[PDB]
Parts: C-alpha cells; sequence; structure tokens
C-alpha cells in the first residue's frame, strides 16, 4: 500500500520475476515489475468478489461480444485501486520514470472502434456499481493492426500484442471446453444427434476489471483456440484449428462474410454458452429459475447465433421441450443493434451455414416456422409482411437475416442513442415492434470517466474537485455545480490553463513524431475516429483546402492559427478509406512546407489512432469534429469524450450529437448542415452533386485541384476515384453540407478569438456531460433490462 | 527451513495462481511449489553468470538440434540440497509431492541417447563448475506421446507448454533475426547475401543447477517468430513460426525435408550471432576468440555453423580467409554419434543453394582449399580426391555433412572406443591418416543425479550407508563396495531395494495393462527406440521361444519371467511398427494362455520416455543390449540399467564392450558374433534359411508367425517380417539366435542362485564409476574445449 512497501515488491519481482538486477535490468523488465507489484493488489479482492457472487447468488450479467477495445491496463488498475500516487511516489525513489514505464504497456486492441470500446466502458461501470458481471469475448493472438503510413498510404502491421507476455491475463486451464463444427445430423429416437464434428478446444483466460473505488474486481474472460490432443504435416495441421481466434476482423461497420468470421462467432458463443450452463449448474441455487439467475446481452448481432446454440442445448441436451426451451431463452437474450448502416448488416448464406452448423440451420428454420405462423395467424392477408419478417431472405441466394433472428429470440431490443433507437424500432423494424410495442428500447450510450477524465486527464479532474468535490467521480450529473462559476474569471483562467497544459505536452509528442513545427497558440481542430466516408474525414479535409486557399489568396488577413488533426484506421480492404487518408496526408505535405502559410495552418495526420493514443490527444483538443451525415452515426461515443474534456464541438444534429445538444444547449455546440428529415428530402428528389460544385466557388477551386494535380503532381490522376465518388456515387452527400461547415467553421474561430466567451462555452458543456457517463448508461441497463440491482 | 519453504508456497499459489486451497486444483499446487522452488535459483543464476563476465573463463558452447531433459522439479531440489525440506513442508500443508511431482510435463526435446546425452553433459558440466552453454531449438512439440491401439503405435501431439514452462525464462531483450533464402551479389564491397526472407529468433533461457556447488549455468533455447489480403497474410505468419513447431521424431535416421534443413541454419544462425555477440561485449579483435570460445558440433545436425562463422568472419567482419579459416577450425570440435548409413547427412546441392545460396559458395570454397591441399600431397592418387571430398557427384550432387565438420573441426570424436576406432581408421581413414591427432574418442556417460540419487533413493541410500557421500561427485568412489562381496548381510539389503523397485513398478504395471504381476519373476527388460539394428525382434523370437517350451513341458522347473519391451518407433518406419505389431500379439497370446499363467508375463512398455526410464530402470533385473555387433555407437541405457542393479545380456558392441573391460567379461553375460565374425559372414554372405532349418526351436517360431499363429483373423499380417528376415535382414537376426537363447538359459540359471546373482550384481554396480557424464565431461574439458573445472 505505501511507498516502502511497494518498492520493496518492485525490487522483489524485478529479482524472483524478471531474474534481473539493476545493472542489466531492461526498460520492458521494469514495467513488467511495476505490473505484477500492482497486479498482486487485485488478487484479494478478486478472489472475495467471485466467491461473494458464488454465496449470495445474485442475478448475473453477461456481456457476449466479439470485441474488447481494453487498451491498456497498468495506470487503469492503479487509479481504480487507489494506488497511483504512492506508485508514482516509489518509482520516482527507485530513479525511474514511471511515464516511460507505461508507454512499454501494449494496447490490448481487441476491437475495431466505438462497439469495441463500449464493451470496455461497460465492464468498468458495470465493476464500479457492484453488479455481478462478467465480459465473454474471443482472445484474438492479433488486434486490430497497426497502422503505418508510408509515402502518404496506410500500410498494415501484425498487431503482435502477446509476443512479450501478458500479466493482466490468467489461463484457466480447468474450464477449457470442447466446440463442434461441421459434422451432420441424425434424427434418433434418442433425440437429434449432432455427428461427425470436428472439434476445436477453447481455452479461457480471466482478465480482471477493477471497479472504481470499491473493492470489486470482476471478470473479462476471453476464449483461445486450441487443437485436440504425414506426422509432421499433421501437427503443423494444428494451425488450422488454432486460426480461429488468431486474428480479429479488421472492419468497421461493415459485414463480411467469410466463414474464418462464422467460425468466430459460434466458437465464442458455443464456449460461453456452456459455460454459464455449467456455472449454473453449480450455483447450489430444473433450468426454470435460468432466466432469473441470467441474463445474457448480444452486443450487435455478431453473437447471435447464441440463440440457436441454447435452444440446441436445452432440446437436443438436456431434453426440454421446444416450448419451454423458446420460453427461456427470450427471457434470457437481449440484443443492443449498433447501426442502420446497410453495408454492416450481417446476412449470412444458409448454404455456409448448412455446412459448417448443420444443426443450427435446422434450429433457425424451425424458429422461423413458429414465427410466420404467428404473422400468419394475426395478418392471413398481408403476404408480404412475411416476407418482411422472415429470419430467411430468397432474394436471390437465400441467406439468413441475423438482425430479425436477434430479435425474435430476445425480450428486450435497444438502440444507443434516442435518434437511432427511434428510426430501428419505428422505421427498421416497424413490423415487429408494431406487434411487440414494449419490446423496443433506447439506451444512449456513454463513456467512463475514470479512464476518459481521471486517468486521461488528471488536470481537470483535479481542477473540477478543487471546487467541487469527489462525486462527480461516481455520480457525473455532479458535474452540473460547475455552472455556479460561470462568471468567476479566474476559474475560466484556470480552466484554459489546463486545456494549455495538455497542449503544450502533446505538442511535444506531435513534433518528435512528426516533422512538423507546432504553434502552441493555434486552436486544435480534432478529427479522430475509424476513416468512413459516412463519417466524412473527406468533408474535414474540403476545409481544410478551403482554408488554405484563403491563406494563399490573402496572406496579411486577420487569421486564428490552427493545428488540423486527423486520425484513425483504414479497414484494409476499403479502398476509398485508403484514397481518403492518401489525399489528407497529400494536402498536409502542401500545407506544412508552403512557406506563405507557415505558422497560420499546420495539418496532421495522427497514425495509429488507438485507446492509449486517444487519451493523449482529446485532452488537447479546442475543437471536436463529428460531421457525419444526419443519420448514419447510431450515437458515437468519441464525441462524448471530447465534451467531458474541455473541448467544443462542430458536428451534425447526429446520433448522441443531439442529446449533446438537448444537455448542454444547442447554442453552446457549433450545429450544423442537413438534419435527417432533410437528407431525406434530397434523396427523394434526387442528389445532382455538381450543383454545388457549380454553385461554390470556393467549393470549385478545391476541387479542381484535387482532380488536376495540384496535391499529386507527380500523378495528375491519382484522386480520380475520390472525383467520381464525390460527384456521382457519393452517399453521404459530401457537397451538400458544405457550405454550412464552412460558414459554421467561420463561427469556431470568431468565437476562439474571444478566450472568455470560448472558455465559457466550455464550461457549459463540461458542467453538463454528466449524462453521458457510461454509470448512468448500465444502471438504466440494469433496471430496465437485466433486472439486476447495482451494490 | 520447512517454515519459510511453507510460507512461500501458500504465497506463491495466493498472487501467482491466485488460488484458495478449496478452488486450488492438483496443476495449481505443482505450480506452486514450482515457483517455489525456482525462487531459490535466482540468486545463484544472477551470480554465475555475472561471474562468467567477470573472471571471463573460456567459455563451451554444446549446439545441439535436442536436449532431451525430463522434469525439472525433483532433480532442481535434489541438485540444491532442499528436497528433504520441500518433502516436509508440502506434507505438512496436507499434500502429497509425489502426486506433484507426476503433474509436471517431461521436456521431452530429444529422440533417445543423443538427446539424452545432451542433458547429461549440461547437468556435468554445471557440477564440475565450467562455463558451459547448452544451445538448441524450443520446439512446441517434442518427441510424440505414444498411445497403443489393437497393439499398434498410434502418434498424439506433445504439447508440452500448454500449460506453461515455469522453468523457462524469455530473454527478448537478445532476439536475432536469422536469413533464408534470397541470392548473392558479388559487389565491390563484399559479397552480398540479399532479397532474403526474415524470421526472428526469440531466445528462452532455462537454468542448469550444478549439484550441491552454487553454480547455475543456461541452456538457451531459440523460438521462431514472424518480424513486424490482410487476414490471409496475418494468418501466414504460420509459416514462419513453423520452424520451430516440432522436433523431427527420427532416431538414427536422416530424412531430408526442407524444414529439417531450416531448423539446422535457424539454431545455428541466432547461436553463432549471440556468440560473437557475447564475445564483443567481454571487454575481453577476433584472435582471442577461439581462446574464449568453443563450440561443440553434437552429431553433423548443426554442420552449418562452420560455413555461417566463416559468413560471418569474412562477409561481416571483413577478416580475410586464411585468418577466419584458421580461427573457426580452433573454435569447432565435432562429435560423431554414428556409423549406420541411413542416418547420414547428405543435403542435395540444389535445396543448399536455394535455401543458402551463400553458405553453399562458401562450402564450395572450404572444398576447393580442401581438395588443392590432398591434390599437392598425392598428386597421383585420383580417387583419394573423389573420397575426400565435401561433395558427393554420385548422381545429383550433394553435401556430406560429416566431411564438413571435419575439415572445418580441430578435434572428431567418437562416443565409446570400439566406435571411435571404427570412425578413425575406417569411416574415416584417409582424414585420420593426415591428421592422426585430430581423432579422439571420449566414452559416453550418464549423470548419477538423475540416474541414480532421483530414480533410485532406495539404492542411493544403501551406498551411501556403506561408503559415504563421495560417490555422488566421484563415481569412481563405488568400487569401495568392492569390501562387501562377502557380506551377507549387505547382499539382502541389495536384493531388497531391488524387491521394493520391482514392487512399486508392478503396481504402475496392473493400473496401466490389463496384465497381473508375478512379483517373484526376474524383470526382463529391452527399452530404447525401436530399430532392426537394436532388434528388439530378436528379443521377441526368444519370447515365443520360451512360450512353445512352456506349452511343450508345463510341469518343467522354469524360472518365472516379466518380460519387458517398449520404445517408440519414428512414425514413418514401416518395420519398426511392424514389429510393435508383431510384440504386442505375442503378448496377447502369451498372457492369456491358462496353461503358461503366472510363469511368463510380456508387456510393450507404452510412451517410453526419461520420466518412465526413470521408474522402470530401478526395477530391472535383466537388461537386453542386443545390438548387431557393430551397430550401436554406444548406447547409454545399458549404463544406466548397470548402475541401478539390473545385469546385461548383451553382444560385444558400442560401450557394452567398457562394461565388460569393467566389471570383468564374466560378470555380464554376453553372447554373439562380434564384429570380426559379422565381417566374415557379410564377405561369405549371410544366408538366413540355414539357420531357419538347421535350428528346431528357431524353425517353429518363424512358422508360427508366418502362418498366422499370432494373427488368426489375419494369417499373412507379419509378411513383411518374414520377407525381411530371410532375405534382407541387414543385422543377422538368425545369426545371433543360437547363442543369444543359450546365453538366456544361463541367466535363468543364475538367478535361481540369488547369491551368485546378487553378488554378480554388486560387481557391476562397484564398476559403473567410469560411466559417470562427470569423467566423461572431464576428458572433453581436458582434450578438446581446454578449460578447467571450477
Ligand atoms: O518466465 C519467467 N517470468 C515471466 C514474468 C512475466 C509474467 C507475465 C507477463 C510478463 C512477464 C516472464 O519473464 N515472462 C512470461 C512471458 C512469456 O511467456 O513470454 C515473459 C521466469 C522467471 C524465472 C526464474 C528462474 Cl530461476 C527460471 C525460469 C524463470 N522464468
Ligand atoms: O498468469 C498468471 N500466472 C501464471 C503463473 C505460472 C507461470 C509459469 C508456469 C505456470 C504458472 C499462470 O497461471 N500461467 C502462465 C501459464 C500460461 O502461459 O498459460 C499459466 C496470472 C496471475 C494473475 C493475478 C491477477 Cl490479479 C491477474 C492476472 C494474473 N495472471
Ligand atoms: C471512442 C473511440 C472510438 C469511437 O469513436 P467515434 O468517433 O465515436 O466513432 C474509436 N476508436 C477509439 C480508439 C476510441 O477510443
Ligand atoms: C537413455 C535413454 C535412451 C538411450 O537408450 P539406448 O538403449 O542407449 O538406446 C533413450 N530414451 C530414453 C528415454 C532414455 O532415458
Ligand atoms: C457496427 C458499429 O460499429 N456501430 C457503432 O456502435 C457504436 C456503439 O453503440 C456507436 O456509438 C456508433 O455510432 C456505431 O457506428
Ligand atoms: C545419431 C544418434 O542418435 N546416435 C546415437 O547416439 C547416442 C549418444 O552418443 C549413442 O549412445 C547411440 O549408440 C547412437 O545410436
Ligand atoms: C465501410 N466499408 C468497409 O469497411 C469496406 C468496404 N469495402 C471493403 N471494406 C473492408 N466498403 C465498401 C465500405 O464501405
Ligand atoms: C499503397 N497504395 C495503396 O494502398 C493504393 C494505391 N492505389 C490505391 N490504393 C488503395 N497505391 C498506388 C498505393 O501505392
Ligand atoms: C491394419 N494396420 C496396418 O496394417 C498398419 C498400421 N500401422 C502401420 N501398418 C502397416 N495400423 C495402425 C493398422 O491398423
Ligand atoms: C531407422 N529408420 C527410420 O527411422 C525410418 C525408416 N524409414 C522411415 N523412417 C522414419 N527406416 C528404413 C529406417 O531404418
Amino acid at each position: 500500500e505505501n511507498v516502502a512497501e511497494l518498492k520493496k515488491s518492485f525490487n522483489r519481482h524485478l529479482h524472483f520475476t524478471l531474474v534481473k538486477d539493476r545493472n542489466v535490468a531492461t526498460t520492458r523488465d521494469y514495467y513488467f515489475a511495476l505490473a505484477h507489484t500492482v497486479r498482486d493488489h487485485l488478487v484479494g479482492r478478486w478472489i472475495r468478489t467471485q466467491q461473494h457472487y458464488y454465496d449470495k447468488c445474485p442475478k448475473r450479467v453477461y456481456y457476449l461480444s466479439l470485441e474488447f477495445y481494453m487498451g491498456r491496463t497498468l495506470q487503469n488498475t492503479m487509479i481504480n485501486l487507489g494506488l497511483q500516487n504512492a506508485c508514482d511516489e516509489a518509482i520516482y525513489q527507485l530513479g525511474l520514470d514511471i511515464e516511460e514505464l507505461e508507454e512499454i504497456e501494449e494496447d490490448a486492441g481487441l476491437g475495431n472502434g466505438g462497439l469495441g470500446r463500449l464493451a470496455a466502458c461497460f465492464l468498468d461501470s458495470m465493476a464500479t456499481l457492484g453488479l455481478a458481471a462478467y465480459g465473454y469475448g474471443i482472445r484474438y493472438e492479433y488486434g486490430i493492426f497497426n497502422q503505418k503510413i508510408r509515402d502518404g498510404w496506410q500500410v498494415e502491421e501484425a498487431d503482435d500484442w502477446l509476443r512479450y507476455g501478458n500479466p493482466w491475463e490468467k489461463s484457466r486451464p480447468e474450464f477449457m471446453l470442447p466446440v463442434h463444427f461441421y459434422g451432420k445430423v441424425e434424427h434418433t429416437n434418442t433425440g437429434t444427434k449432432w455427428i461427425d464434428t470436428q472439434v476445436v478446444l477453447a481455452l479461457p483466460y480471466d482478465t480482471p476489471v477493477p471497479g472504481y473505488m470499491n473493492n470489486t474486481v470482476n471478470t473479462m474472460r476471453l476464449w483461445s483456440a486450441r487443437a485436440p490432443n504425414d506426422y509432421i504435416q499433421a501437427v503443423l495441421d494444428r494451425n488450422l484449428a488454432e486460426n480461429i481466434s488468431r486474428v480479429l476482423y479488421p472492419n468497421d461497420n461493415f459485414f463480411e462474410g467469410k466463414e474464418l468470421r462464422l467460425k468466430q462467432e459460434y466458437f465464442v458463443v458455443a464456449a460461453t454458452l456452456q459455460d454459464i450452463i455449467r456455472r449454473f449448474k453449480a450455483s447450489k441455487f430444473v433450468f426454470d429459475a435460468f432466466p432469473d439467475q441470467v441474463a445474457i446481452q448480444l452486443n450487435d448481432t455478431h453473437p447471435a447465433l447464441a440463440i440457436p446454440e441454447l435452444m440446441r442445448i436445452f432440446v437436443d441436451i438436456e431434453k426440454l421441450p421446444w416450448s419451454k426451451a423458446w420460453e427461456l431463452t427470450q427471457k434470457t437474450f437481449a440484443y443492443t443493434n449498433h447501426t442502420v448502416l446497410p453495408e454492416a448488416l450481417e446476412r449470412w448464406p444458409v448454404d455456409l451455414v448448412e455446412k459448417l452448423l448443420p444443426r443450427h440451420l435446422e434450429i433457425i428454420y424451425e424458429i422461423n416456422q413458429k414465427h410466420l405462423d404467428r404473422i400468419v395467424a394475426l395478418f392471413p392477408k398481408d403476404v408480404d409482411r412475411l416476407r418482411r419478417m422472415s429470419l430467411i431472405e430468397e432474394e436471390g441466394s437465400k441467406r439468413i437475416n441475423m438482425a430479425h433472428l436477434c430479435i425474435v429470440g430476445s425480450h428486450a431490443v435497444n438502440g444507443v442513442a434516442k435518434i437511432h433507437s427511434d428510426i430501428v424500432k419505428t422505421k427498421v423494424f416497424k413490423d415487429f415492434s408494431e406487434l411487440e410495442p414494449d419490446k423496443f428500447q433506447n439506451k444512449t450510450n456513454g463513456i467512463t470517466p475514470r479512464r476518459w477524465l481521471l486517468l486521461c486527464n488528471p488536470g481537470l479532474a483535479e481542477l473540477i474537485a478543487e471546487k467541487i468535490g469527489e462525486d462527480y467521480v461516481k455520480d457525473l450529473s455532479q458535474l452540473t455545480k460547475l455552472h455556479s462559476f460561470l462568471g468567476d474569471d479566474v476559474f475560466l483562467r484556470e480552466l484554459a490553463k489546463v486545456k494549455q497544459e495538455n497542449k503544450l505536452k502533446f505538442s511535444q509528442f506531435l513534433e518528435t513524431e512528426y516533422k512538423v513545427k507546432i504553434n502552441p497558440s493555434s486552436m486544435f481542430d480534432v478529427q479522430v475516429k475509424r476513416i468512413h466516408e459516412y463519417k466524412r474525414q473527406l468533408l474535414n479535409c474540403l476545409h481544410v483546402i478551403t482554408m488554405y486557399n484563403r491563406i494563399k489568396k490573402d496572406p496579411k488577413k486577420l487569421f486564428v492559427p490552427r493545428t488540423v488533426i486527423i486520425g484513425g484506421k483504414a479497414a484494409p480492404g476499403y479502398h476509398m478509406a485508403k484514397m481518403i487518408i492518401k489525399l489528407i496526408t497529400s494536402v498536409a505535405d502542401v500545407v506544412n512546407n508552403d512557406p506563405m502559410v507557415g505558422s497560420k495552418l499546420k495539418v496532421i495526420f495522427l497514425e495509429n489512432y488507438r485507446v492509449s493514443l486517444a487519451e493523449k490527444v482529446i485532452p488537447a483538443t479546442d475543437l471536436s469534429e463529428q460531421i457525419s451525415t444526419a443519420g448514419t452515426e447510431a450515437s458515437g461515443t468519441g464525441n462524448m469524450k471530447f465534451m467531458l474534456n474541455g473541448a467544443l464541438t462542430i458536428g451534425t444534429m447526429d446520433g448522441a450529437n443531439v442529446e449533446m445538444a438537448e444537455e448542454a444547449g444547442e447554442e453552446n455546440l457549433f450545429i450544423f448542415g442537413m438534419r435527417i428529415d432533410d437528407v431525406a428530402a434530397l434523396d427523394k428528389k434526387g442528389y445532382e452533386a455538381k450543383e454545388y460544385y457549380e454553385a461554390l466557388p470556393e467549393l470549385k477551386l478545391v476541387i479542381d485541384q484535387i482532380d488536376n494535380g495540384f496535391f499529386s503532381p507527380k500523378q495528375p490522376d491519382l484522386f480520380k476515384d475520390i472525383i467520381n465518388m464525390l460527384f456521382y456515387h457519393d452517399r453521404f452527400k459530401v457537397f451538400a453540407d458544405y457550405e454550412a461547415y464552412v460558414k459554421c467553421q467561420d463561427k469556431v474561430s470568431q468565437l476562439y478569438m474571444n478566450p472568455k466567451a470560448w472558455n465559457t462555452m466550455v464550461l457549459k458543456n463540461i458542467a453538463a456531460s454528466g449524462k453521458f457517463s457510461s454509470d448512468r448508461t448500465i444502471k438504466e441497463y440494469a433496471q430496465n433490462i437485466w433486472n439486476v440491482e447495482p451494490s
């Protein structure tokens, strides 16, 4: 606990655990010694917490997800355990730099973006709320790839995060389980049997999840695939079974029907459900009480197979009758929808499923038959309603609509922001909500204020605590008390000072990683998120070039200097996203080297955007770019992180941006562009991109520069694919929000010129960010879906 | 003290395994104890390695593709003087230390004798305080686990690292890149090897505790890792990692697979680079290298080390060829482990040219200078050149790796007198003639820690009772046991120890096998890899022979036996697999014939490996060492049996010859043709049928086999054996059959006389001192590596 004992443990681990002394120990050795020193502090409570759940047997919550975008664990653990100050002191006394030790840790990047990071924030919140919750996923050998930029383009490198060892995971060999694939179904007089299957073992690894200052330490269980049991070739072929948990599919909001992805989904699902049933049978609590002891949240449709798998276990194995089994199943599962973009919908062809999971295909067909029998009985004449509500789309080569399977097999279905949940309920699944009104809900996303405030921005956390105490950490709504300081000049300077320090520290980072020199006086304009056409960093890029031309046309004009930062990873096979990245690095090259613009404007493509880098750049941001086309971003969470950390937002009325406006007051955000209904109008009328190109002189110059090679001289036609998409296939109407966006941007610079007014708006944003704590989000899930209670 | 060991155990169970006493598994308890013991190694491991850096003694590097280590827990407790205290602490915690010990997986990174010799050498070098390092590959899968299904061998992956190996320590800061393929460019800045594929080598260090001396050496094993459609590209990283994936399961047999060639270059490249790097940091240019480094090539498997050292000195360090070649020879020594043709490494130049273009050039260069010398010495002997070349144009050109090891080394040694002589005067006559002093002998040895103190505590204690403990570090001290030759009480005590071992092993046999063991029977044992040259087929002929005898005359006085035969067959060795099936078939008939009953039991010991050897050897009365004269280079199993109180029935082959010299030929049951008789028969021509015709007991056995007596459901099952036996038996099974059976009868005779039997046993044990690997290592240190015990 105290400094002396922490130093003693550190030296002890460096010695016995790392087998080193101070003259031969590497930096990595020191990081590992500290990690083990911190990890030791988790054990007692990890054991008690899990023992407690067995004793008092509260209802358990299982968050089933193919992704857990955890980031680093060291600092997060020290903070939630109240050990950071002591460890900082101990490490300092040992003559070491704790910051350096922390940078040695690899991010556990087992996620693509929002969906995976939401799972991570939820685990922190559920532990902080004292819920008997478990995270269940896959332990990928390789997470989201490390991004490099070569000659302006994205290059992918394997994310070998486990190469040096992960001290934060605990193998649980005694819980290994067999998972089945392929084979065939036999309908015997003893029950249908699934036989001649190939077997792959599932080895679980537990990672502790410390609640914030509360003695609760929950568990995240990730499964790894292992082979069971010419000789050499046979041994090498063991790689095939093990490839199942080998790599995270690098796609964000995009469906790719590869068989290996289907294997991963069944793998997690099968291992997870069996483990859950086994723990249920040992609870010394037949399966009638199951739904009162178990809640399983389906994170998107990725784990949809859990439904037919639970049915398979209840029926084929436990011999329960179908009706009883189906009843228990619905009461067990709840489904969370995370998107409305067509390219992201999971639709598995029945042939692939038939080959890999013959018995699940049969169970799904059965589910679908009973389902449609009901509709036929309710709307005998609506024949097309049946076609629309079926789990099977015969529309060409038959496929399974996984979202529909999740809806019929779940008692609750929720979206992740009001605007989104509404669209899901009344438009996308109108036929279903009409039948079961009460089944559809909304649960607006949230972020954990531990990692995204206390951890990433200690200066702000301290300043806030200075003024209003520490209650806000566990009750973020407490930030409204900050309103008492609206006219407090001294406080406003203190707030600005914290942002300035964060910017200074991040600028140091930028100068050492990039050739560029940073004007620390500039406004940090930031857009960090996965590269997507719908998120439109392309629009941001149009505005950047626009500011460039303005400086060239009139260099002596008064101008608020900016440092424009854009970062994010493109899915490997997403060609347009890769072109967009190259467009940004090209533009940056011209801008950063034009002697006429100089320190007026700097552009940086932030490489390898991931959780640990987000913790650095967000606290250093002044302007947060949240410009997705109205109706495309289901919720967003980066928007919330920026709001909590003192940045103002420039964005569309989309996803949770709408709620950030409700809480803070629309005028305290720079809202702009078409709204959901305006986008529909343009669609109805038909979008003619050329018209804006024609009518907007600044837009036309930008476009022409791009298309003629102004930014790619050595290859004039390089950006032709973008031009063509922009003029003839822009599903996201980049040109249609261009004018309002730029006008809006000008207004931002205006406000920035007035520090007191700017920080006054910042204060209103921070003071109103309380609704976005994931602790609030989780309370709502616990109360209205899982029916469990905080402790 | 016990109290502190219990406290550490509980501490590790808690913080390290995250368990308490009601949820802890047996495996958790084994791991808690292992960490508790491992902690005791640290201080000395660090000091020992620091010491080598400070005083900078000359270092010895044992480069081997195999290290058949077995289990580490007990060996560590013993060499550290901690066994009694840990036993007591575990007992007090209400646990069974024996159960905990059986949890540990063997580190089976070897096939047999060659790999186990490397392990015994490490223990001895550490006990002698030498600055020695073992260098090899960290295979993900060692020698396969053997199962017997419907009488046949079935192989299962040996996933020894699945639950974690607490005995290894990753050394990430010493990772190195190894190169493959590419092409050679001869520039004006030196020849460059370019466009190569790169595979990383990650070293893992395992501590090697000397016996009671504060020395803890290192065994460094390399693991392959890939450097740095997207998904497919990530999955293909498996290809680079496949290099250190599986140990080739062949014992004394060459298989020219490209992956095996990759493994050999992999160990060699990573090892030589690491050695040079450690040399450059010694604050001791490369002139002193051979005075600071000795590298022992364990067989020709690491032969590439020679051209690789040349490549580094020349292509990289820019040293002139003559200087580089001089340093190289002073650095390497080569150990020959066999004369069997099928085991010689001959890589086709095409494969080497593709995978290692630069090494092929260096080898050609070495060969050119080599032959230039011979041409200058024997201008008219044109065929001498053909015989001494590193290249065999005899069809598709190939590289004779043994020849490369000889020209690139300053010393070449065999592993037993009879073997070393054959190597020097016959196989490499042309080379030894030129460099007489280059060829030596270093008779193999076994470590008396694992093979006596550990595996047979009863014997170790009995012996210490009579002569003190000096024998542990000076095994020659066992000769003091001669003072008890007439001591009746001692002879009963000796027999009692053997009886307890047999009792304990019989328990094992009954629970694993259906069979009921007559604990009164003589344990006749043949455990080693299944080979035609080791002839367990001959043993099988004798077994059937005894069977027929019991059937012909059931009421005759007969010494009862429990015949045990065990060993693994290389997966692709068809004959060996047939031989196994023949043995299990024979056993089926014998064990179930009501007429033989408890007179004779036959057991095929499944999954023979280091940890099982430690169980069955101490329980043996008769040790079968019957290879054809001139085929077993040395053997080491023979030595383990001698040390543990078993008598030997064998041919005058390998080290059996020296066991006879030490104990007195009459105290061993020697039989069969000798090296020269085998040659005579070869010259005259071996006509297997003649013995079949002339020996009525042999004929009946053979007919039974060939007609389906042992395979009724399939009469022609053993046809391949019959045909090999009559027309292609390179090992003359029939030609030693008569003497073997006569010899066997004499064994039973002696067994009937307990006092006479144990009197001979005592003479075997008292004379086993020469076979301690400690003696072997002293000889290598003095005459090859030029290093000194400390
Ligand atoms: O592996 C040891 N310590 C561990 C310490 C560790 C544990 C978990 C994560 C990181 C580090 C170690 O160095 N690693 C496990 C990692 C891997 O599997 O790659 C790297 C170890 C200590 C030790 C001490 C002695 Cl005396 C002998 C063998 C030993 N191994
Ligand atoms: O892995 C831990 N201990 C290690 C301890 C260990 C190390 C080496 C051999 C056996 C056991 C562990 O259990 N294993 C490493 C093996 C593997 O590679 O599969 C199994 C560990 C302890 C711990 C304590 C907390 Cl609070 C959180 C995570 C933790 N992991
Ligand atoms: C929060 C977060 C996201 C999601 O950001 P949006 O802007 O909401 O898409 C993506 N990646 C990382 C690393 C994050 O921390
Ligand atoms: C010693 C040993 C060997 C060598 O046996 P030989 O009979 O000398 O061939 C082979 N395997 C194991 C497991 C051993 O311990
Ligand atoms: C398929 C997918 O990744 N959906 C994403 O989910 C997160 C978390 O709900 C939302 O914030 C975001 O708007 C949405 O694009
Ligand atoms: C190539 C090979 O494995 N050779 C083996 O080596 C061991 C160790 O020297 C000898 O005892 C044995 O007779 C021999 O068959
Ligand atoms: C979002 N996204 C992708 O992620 C993607 C893609 N094509 C390939 N990938 C990987 N497309 C067209 C796409 O819109
Ligand atoms: C690396 N890279 C790309 O990734 C790429 C490309 N053109 C299109 N793409 C997607 N070019 C020319 C290129 O060099
Ligand atoms: C019938 N048979 C064989 O004939 C055989 C074998 N292994 C090797 N052979 C030759 N096995 C396992 C087997 O069942
Ligand atoms: C020793 N041995 C083998 O190990 C072997 C073989 N054929 C295949 N293998 C694997 N032969 C003929 C052989 O003698």
